[PDB]
């Protein structure tokens, strides 16, 4: 493994792409898998064992983390990456796709597709945002709960595991999101810019 | 490892796949897997360790369970995706063997395979999905389920764990796999069209 | 990795086998192996930590579980796969031993040896199905089942983790294996025909 | 792999990084990276699970970790240790958007540029160095801690899990990271003398 | 990977080697390695945490399997592969080391050492074989044991987890260490016999 | 992979060392690391989880287990490995670094700079060896351990987990460091005589 391999496959085979989505995107990408990486089994491993409730109906655990915990954060990001990435992996195989037919026997419809795909990806990121934004408003998580859900009688106090250091990689994630929207945003000015 | 790679190895040496099998079905594939990748192990984890039943009665817990979850999504899901690989496994390995006695010493025999496989992967795409409507109707998964079965008394509640975060997830590998329907479908009708 | 790479990997470097074990017999062993490696670890996971009796006796778990199951079909269907991929591996050992000896330097004797080789694979097929059947009579898995050896006393009720998901992978593991079984014995008669 | 190749990945492609950079600094990264993996799992694997406090009260034990370990050390080391590569894998993929762009078709810039990356991986270890000082104040781990958060009533013995091998692991690492401080201090430091 | 450097890493570039040595010891090699890989975290997976004593001593259960259990069987497996192919390892260093130092710049000195590492080998399998016997007389486990052991009173019964499974991976694995007695007596006696 | 790449790796490009650092230090290196993946996950996995003492006070199994056992002999034996291995480590980046300076534009420096790696080397192990003995006086390992540490009234009896294992691995490392060290003083002793 080498660097000028590693770089032609983060950027791919696209000649459209400048350095602001070739340089800095990727590193953005492989600092969001690696702190994803880093944090899924450790920090979010034991968020529904060692989640208790201060009740003895049976069942109330359970359904009050559902009811707290819907979808939690790492599953949000692994979702938010495989959709994120998804438009340039579709670009990279249109690129390589084009190149065989090319082979075997175009630079706007290039263009236009990896406009396209920026796009989308910006999109995804904003949807992703305010999905987390829906689901959990604030960033700070706290360790007390009160839950009222059935079987549970009455509002009983459940307890979370780990808030601290799940409030410290939610920052995180929601930074590097933000600095993704912007590179993103920045990216297709300057193409609009350039292009004309 | 090179897009050029990555797209062969996935495309196969097939000559006939046109661009709806060769750059959208490979990326709903690697999606899929992905998807199931993020899933299996967190979300699908402790399905039957944190299944409680509002019981004394031993063994109602896993007669319940094996009552309610016959076979869990991810095995499903894992099963399908074997089943759906399988013939173009097959057609890769029957180019590479036509390849291979041509070197040591057909183009309607190569295309009639494909379209073949083809319409075998839409089959077992249609069978895995009735299938997954019949033991599970509905999309939605509920917290609380009624349990009867021997050797419970009566009928006990039951509670499942992660409804929202299944049934997000079971949205999502529903929606990938309408998709491949959608694009084998189209597949097989430009197939037709082309060679008339 | 490539697929004229892959190809010639599980076919060996043998010159003999026709298409059927060369296209259809390596396609079938992913498979299994596939299969097994997802459902090895997780529906055979907490075979015998979710094995549960209703008695108050100590140590009757332990004894009723391996009354019932002398070894799991996880292990069996692994030794079943390491013995019928044994012979291949002496075969292709065996013709990369005659390339180096000419090398640094025949024909029947490697029919006859691959000849061999595939019958002791459909022995070893056999073998393993009858003691499948020997061991657990019947495809079809139970919830409840009655122990009553020592130190158990009388008879008591002992509950299986996962009937029907381990009922269903074992009919697609028994499948597999007749089919390996067919495909053996159409190799070796078509070998036969063809030699004279 | 070769001796030739590890060692170009490990310094990129730059051409300005001396002896103290290219053959020290990254010596003590992999010694930093090996420490880590041999101590993430192992050490702080059940620092949660097996911290008990000397109290009825349900959620005490949560609270009582969440409010002693606001984030654990190895969560702490591995984001230092992304943070602090940061600047590297931008210098190494600049470098190799700059070999692309200039084959498709500047030493002062990359000098620059890895001076500017220098002084922020000294910037990201110093900070990281005083967050760890303002969180735990002194290497040493005690077995016994004082915790009177709610809901705890009054004040409890909270007892934590392998303080001395949590010690060893935390002198290792701060003299580590102290010895990275002053070879980017000395870097910096040669880099300007010669430079002038 | 390829059949022919497959078969090169696992014969060495010895040339004195036949084809006992080079056809079936590395596939009996392979074979135990692939047994012990799929027994392992298995079979002898929760050999501890399920062995349980009728006793309410605390302490009973660790002492009265540390009596019973000294070395468990994958460890010995472990152990006896590790030294059984350390004489190999060593074979293959040597050769080259004599290739690298006569690049830069016999065979009775390759032969003598081949032979020695041959006989190693054999008194490493012999040596292996009677430390089984002693710790372990006869092929088969029983479920229940008497444990006499300090703090326990009196005798206490103990129960063994999967007796008939680790039975019968205990005659897979015996079987095995024969056969590869039996052939490295046969390569020593070819070998003597060749020479003169 | 090939054995002349691994000999290679494992010897580096430095053309100093004889065969008694380039043949038989290596296959030691692989023999320890070997015995460390085998026996840290497995013998003292539960080495924490599965130590009881004789009492009911809250928090006396974790304060007691961290008296007797400081820092464990897995952590111990890795962290010997990592800084035995590390001046090996500096000095094939050293080789590397002046092997790329020479192309992009000497004996005596790398002899002194391997003669004093190898003494480093020598002393790491002899430190660790005495650290050893510092804990842990004695090979053997014994069941049952006297615990007076406070919160512990008194003194408690505490279990250690499968001691007699522990001693046998305890002992093959030892011996393992005890045939290093005698590896590199021979080493050193080879090459002060050939240079005089
Ligand atoms: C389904 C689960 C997915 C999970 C998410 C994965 C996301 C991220 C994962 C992966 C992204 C890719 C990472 C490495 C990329 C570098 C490639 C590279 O430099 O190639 C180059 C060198 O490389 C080689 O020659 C060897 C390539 C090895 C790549 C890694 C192999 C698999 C790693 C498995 C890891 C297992 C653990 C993973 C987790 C279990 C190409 O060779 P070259 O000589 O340059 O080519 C000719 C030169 N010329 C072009 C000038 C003519
Ligand atoms: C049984 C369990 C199965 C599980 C499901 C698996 C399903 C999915 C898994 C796998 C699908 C394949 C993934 C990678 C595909 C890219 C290949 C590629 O680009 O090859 C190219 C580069 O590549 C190389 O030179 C190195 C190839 C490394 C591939 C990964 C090795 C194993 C990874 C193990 C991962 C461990 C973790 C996996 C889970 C434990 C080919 O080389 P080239 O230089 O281009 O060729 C010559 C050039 N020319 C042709 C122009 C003349
Ligand atoms: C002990 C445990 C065993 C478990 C059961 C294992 C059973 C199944 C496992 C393995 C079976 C093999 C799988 C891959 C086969 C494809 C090989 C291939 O295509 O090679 C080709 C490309 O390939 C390369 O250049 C790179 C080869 C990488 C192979 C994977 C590396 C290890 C994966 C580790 C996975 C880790 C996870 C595994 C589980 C922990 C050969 O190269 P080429 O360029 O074509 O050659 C020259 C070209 N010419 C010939 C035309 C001149
Ligand atoms: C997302 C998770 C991240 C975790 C943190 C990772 C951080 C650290 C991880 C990784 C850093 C890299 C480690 C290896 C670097 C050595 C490369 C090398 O020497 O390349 C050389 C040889 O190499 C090859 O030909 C094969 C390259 C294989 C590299 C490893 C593959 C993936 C390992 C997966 C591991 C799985 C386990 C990992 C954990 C799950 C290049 O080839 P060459 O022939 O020299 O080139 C031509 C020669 N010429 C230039 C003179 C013309
Ligand atoms: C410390 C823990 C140890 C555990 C016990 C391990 C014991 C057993 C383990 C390992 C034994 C070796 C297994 C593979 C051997 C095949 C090699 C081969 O065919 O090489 C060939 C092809 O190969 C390649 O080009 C790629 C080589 C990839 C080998 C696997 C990489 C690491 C797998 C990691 C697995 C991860 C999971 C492992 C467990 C975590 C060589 O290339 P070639 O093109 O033929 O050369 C030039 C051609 N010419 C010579 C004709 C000129
Ligand atoms: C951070 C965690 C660290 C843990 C401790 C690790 C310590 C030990 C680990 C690693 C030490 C290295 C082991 C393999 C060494 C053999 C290399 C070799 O033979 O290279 C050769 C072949 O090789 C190849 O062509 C492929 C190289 C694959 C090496 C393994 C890849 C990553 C394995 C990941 C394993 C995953 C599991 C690991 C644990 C998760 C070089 O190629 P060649 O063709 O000879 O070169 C040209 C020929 N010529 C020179 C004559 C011109
Ligand atoms: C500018 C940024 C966003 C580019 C990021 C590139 C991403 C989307 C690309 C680069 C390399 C790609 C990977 C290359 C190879 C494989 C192996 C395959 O079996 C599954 C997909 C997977 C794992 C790809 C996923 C997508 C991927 C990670
Ligand atoms: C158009 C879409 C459906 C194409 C998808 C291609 C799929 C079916 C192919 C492409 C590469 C293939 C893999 C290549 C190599 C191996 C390693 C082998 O030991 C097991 C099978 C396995 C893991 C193959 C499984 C099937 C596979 C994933
Ligand atoms: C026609 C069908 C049955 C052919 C199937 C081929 C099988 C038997 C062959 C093809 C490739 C082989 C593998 C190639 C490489 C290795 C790595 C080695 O360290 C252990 C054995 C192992 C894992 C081999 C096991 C046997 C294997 C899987
Ligand atoms: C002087 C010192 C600090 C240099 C250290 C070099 C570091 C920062 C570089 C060298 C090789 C790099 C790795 C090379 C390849 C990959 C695979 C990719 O999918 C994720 C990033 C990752 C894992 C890189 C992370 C950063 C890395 C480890
Ligand atoms: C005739 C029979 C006994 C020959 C068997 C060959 C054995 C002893 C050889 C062949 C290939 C070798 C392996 C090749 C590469 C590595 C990687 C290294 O980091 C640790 C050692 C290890 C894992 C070797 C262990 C010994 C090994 C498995
Ligand atoms: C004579 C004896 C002591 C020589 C032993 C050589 C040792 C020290 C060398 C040989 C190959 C080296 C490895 C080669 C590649 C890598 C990958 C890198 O990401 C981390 C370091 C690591 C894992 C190296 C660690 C040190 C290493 C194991």
């Amino acid at each position: 493994m080498n660097w000028t391999g590693l770089y032609t496959l983060l950027s791919g085979v696209n000649r459209h792409s400048t350095a602001i989505g070739r340089v800095w995107l990727s590193v953005i990408f492989i600092f969001r898998i690696m702190v994803l990486v880093v944090a899924a089994e450790s920090v979010w491993g034991d968020e529904k064992s060692s989640f208790i409730c201060n009740t003895l109906q049976p069942g109330c655990n359970s359904v009050c983390y559902d009811q707290f915990f819907p979808i939690s954060h790492v599953r949000l990001w692994s979702l938010q990456l495989i959709l994120v990435s998804t438009p340039a992996l579709l670009v990279a195989m249109h690129v390589a796709h084009q190149q065989h037919i090319e082979k075997k026997m175009i630079s706007g419809t290039l263009w236009w597709t990896y406009v396209i795909s920026v796009v989308f990806r910006l999109l995804f990121e904003a949807v992703f945002m305010y999905v987390f934004y829906l689901l959990y408003p604030g960033y700070a998580m706290v360790r007390l709960v009160k839950c009222d859900v059935y079987p549970c009688p009455n509002t009983v106090d459940c307890f979370v595991s780990r808030p601290t250091e799940k409030t410290v990689f939610t920052v995180f994630m929601l930074a590097a999101s933000g600095i993704c929207i912007i590179l993103n945003v920045a990216e297709v000015v300057y193409l609009i810019i350039r292009a004309c």
